[PDB]
């Protein structure tokens, strides 16, 4: 019965809904469209810092990272103001998750080295969790670019919610580390009107947001109940009908994700 109401919001919005909320003890699997590709947008630069950590001590956030007005290339309210200076390892994370700049993604991505940017690299690090399906193939601001059809810069919202669940809920990072991406989630500025904005006040939400061409709109989310029951939630949709210059309708995120409280209370 659930399903219909989704293809029902499908129908309101010209688009095409995802959804996913792991199963816990209590409560079966919810999934809409859970196994079909959808695009990665900012979606990953959750996951990537998470790498970074993953793969450095603690000490190397306080490394500085140079770089001139030719790396701006994207959406990025933190980078612009910090050309002369610079910036550390640390605030790149910090503002590549609660403000969801995208040069500070691209240089984290560089950090993380190898081919492609590092694009080979990040992939390598989703299959370590068990992720065989996602994959990154290009940086900001072409992998919000790729047409639909294409797999390259895809997930799915059933791959990046078991992915977000061991990262959070998990063991995929010790805790020192584990409380840093935590935080960063928990303080984001960019998904007040998604997830979080379905879901009633006292709900705790985190996320991090994604948007692009075609009409995306996504939102990963980790939600505790008034009681403390923690779920894992992935809404991702796209208006490939209206074509490259499709408008992206947060709405559609927002009443979806009301419908998962419906179920979960």
């Amino acid at each position: 019965d659930l399903a219909d109401r989704f293809a029902e919001l499908e129908r309101r919005y010209d688009a095409r809904l995802g959804v996913y909320v792991p199963a816990t003890g209590t409560t079966a699997a919810i999934e809409y469209r859970a196994d079909e590709r959808f695009a990665f947008c900012s979606t990953f630069k959750a996951p990537l810092v998470a790498a970074v950590l993953h793969q450095n001590p603690l000490t190397h956030l306080d490394k500085l990272i140079t770089y001139t007005s030719d790396d701006i290339r994207s959406i990025s309210p933190v980078a612009q103001q910090h050309v002369q200076t610079g910036m550390t390892i640390g605030q790149l994370c910090d503002a590549a998750i609660r403000y969801s700049d995208g040069t500070a993604a691209n240089l984290l991505l560089a950090d993380l080295g190898g081919p492609g940017g590092g694009t080979a690299a990040f992939t390598g690090y989703l299959r370590s969790l068990g992720d065989t399906v996602s994959r990154l193939d290009a940086e900001e601001p072409e992998l919000n670019r790729d047409p639909p059809g294409d797999e390259r810069d895809t997930t799915t919202p059933h791959a990046i919610a078991l992915v977000l669940q061991q990262l959070v809920l998990g063991n995929a990072l010790p805790p020192d580390k584990r409380a840093l991406l935590t935080d960063w989630m928990a303080r984001n500025t960019t998904g007040a009107k998604r997830i979080r904005a379905g879901f009633p006040a006292d709900w705790k939400v985190i996320d991090k947001t994604g948007t692009g061409d075609y009409g995306r709109a996504n939102d990963i989310a980790v939600v505790w109940s008034p009681t403390g029951v923690p779920y894992v939630v992935a809404v991702m949709s796209d208006r490939a009908g209206g074509g490259y210059d499709a408008e992206p309708r947060e709405a559609l995120l927002a009443e979806a994700a009301t419908c998962v409280a419906g179920v979960l209370a």
